[PDB]
């Protein structure tokens, strides 16, 4: 009785009985996969797979929802969930890169979403993680004297993760790599960047566009 099965699944989700809720929701999605309530069932299944730590199933279900309903009113929430799932898969920064992309795509689509604030919080951690990885790579390239690869990695950190501890730590690798190449205009630029990067991070959550 699909309406009572649905009400039942909703209670199971509220109890945190992920396994039973997944069962009943999958059977509904089997039976009416393009029914009037199918997007509802799929959103709840996304959630239940995530909470049950079925992360590959959550990820696949998110991708299918986005493909099939690219303009849905709850897309903001589906991309929040895609960030959470990829972030859980991270705990080889592939999953962290996917989460950064998800959440940054969320913040630049729905700057007014209820999930805004938590996505921005998670982005601080992600940017820290990804910049640390890129710093390790820049160091390795330094060890090799691969000065052009050093400059490429650091400028990517400065472009994408400008306010992180790792980009701070990596700027002198970049100034060095240019100097090693006798590239004075470039090296002096980095020296400028370093002198000016305050630990004071700027806030613009109170600005609306």
């Amino acid at each position: 009785p699909p309406n009572e099965i649905y009400a039942t699944a909703q209670q199971k989700l509220q109890d945190g009985n992920w396994r039973q809720a997944i069962t009943q929701l999958e059977a509904l999605d089997n039976r009416y996969p393009f029914g009037p309530y199918s997007q509802q069932v799929q959103l709840d299944l996304i959630y239940a797979y995530y909470k049950n730590a079925d992360l590959p199933l959550a990820q696949a279900a998110i991708d299918r929802f986005i493909r099939l309903n690219p303009t849905h009113p709850n897309i903001d929430y589906v991309m929040y969930m895609r960030g959470l799932t990829n972030m859980a898969l991270d705990d080889d920064p592939q999953q962290a890169r996917a989460a950064f992309s998800d959440f940054s795509k969320l913040v630049r689509g729905y700057p007014n979403s209820q999930y805004t604030t938590d996505a921005t919080k998670r982005l601080v951690f992600l940017k820290d993680r990804l910049a640390k990885y890129e710093y390790s790579v820049a160091e390795y390239y330094t060890e090799r004297g691969a000065w052009v690869a050093v400059v490429n990695r650091v400028e990517g950190m400065l472009r994408d993760y400008p306010d992180t501890q790792a980009t701070r730590d990596a700027l002198p690798l970049m100034e060095n790599a240019y100097r090693q190449m006798q590239m004075n205009a470039q090296a002096e630029k980095v020296a400028k960047i370093i002198a000016a990067n305050s630990s004071n991070t700027l806030e613009h959550h109170h600005h609306h566009h």
